[PDB]
């Protein structure tokens, strides 16, 4: 059960979404960010300090831009065997919590790119648009987010989050 403000930190970016890890901290997938834009949530990118790498995106604001939000901790990747949710937001605004059971984490190359990547089973399916949507899971009283929705085998019934270095 993700309440409303967990879901509340997956949000509309470039040609799929993101997620506010914390009041400054906002992660994707490499491939959504808009590539011939200057401003992010009107900051301008002299101001966010960025780091990305096999398919993993990560911006650091210079201002609080969601002070409604407490910081939860970000993982590189969860344990396999671990079961998550891909917190996934339709344009509609429907709301599509996929529960994936978690795989092994391993470099991957997918059309052409390079990502770090940890696979999953699902236990309805994800499209074109839902990347960049967060993988969480609860640690006991709290959530954790360890990934970012990349991929998604010709079959369906596999996914790839990308996961931070
Ligand atoms: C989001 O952009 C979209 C989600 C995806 C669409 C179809 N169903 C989904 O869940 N992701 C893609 O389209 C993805 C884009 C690449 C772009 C470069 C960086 C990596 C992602 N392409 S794809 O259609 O998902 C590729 C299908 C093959 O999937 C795999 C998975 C694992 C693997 O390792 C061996 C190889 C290929």
């Amino acid at each position: 059960h993700a309440p409303p403000t967990l879901w509340s930190r997956v949000t509309k970016f470039g040609s799929g979404w993101g997620f506010w890890v914390s009041p400054t901290v906002f992660i994707t997938t490499t491939h959504v960010v808009p590539t011939g834009v200057k401003e992010f949530f009107g900051e301008p990118l002299s101001s966010i300090a960025i780091h990305q790498a096999g398919e993993f995106t990560q911006f650091r604001f210079s201002k609080k831009m969601r002070p409604d939000l407490t910081g939860m901790v970000l993982e590189e990747g969860c344990p396999e065997g671990t079961v998550c949710s891909v917190l996934i937001k339709r344009d509609s605004g429907e709301l599509l919590p996929l529960a994936v059971r978690m795989g092994a984490i391993a470099s991957m190359r997918i059309q052409g790119r390079l990502v770090h990547g940890q696979s999953g089973m699902l236990l309805l399916g994800t499209i074109p648009g839902d990347c960049g949507a967060p993988y969480v899971h609860k640690r006991g009283n709290d959530w954790v987010v360890c990934g970012v929705h990349a991929a998604a085998t010709k079959s369906g019934n596999t996914v790839v989050c990308a996961v931070q270095a």
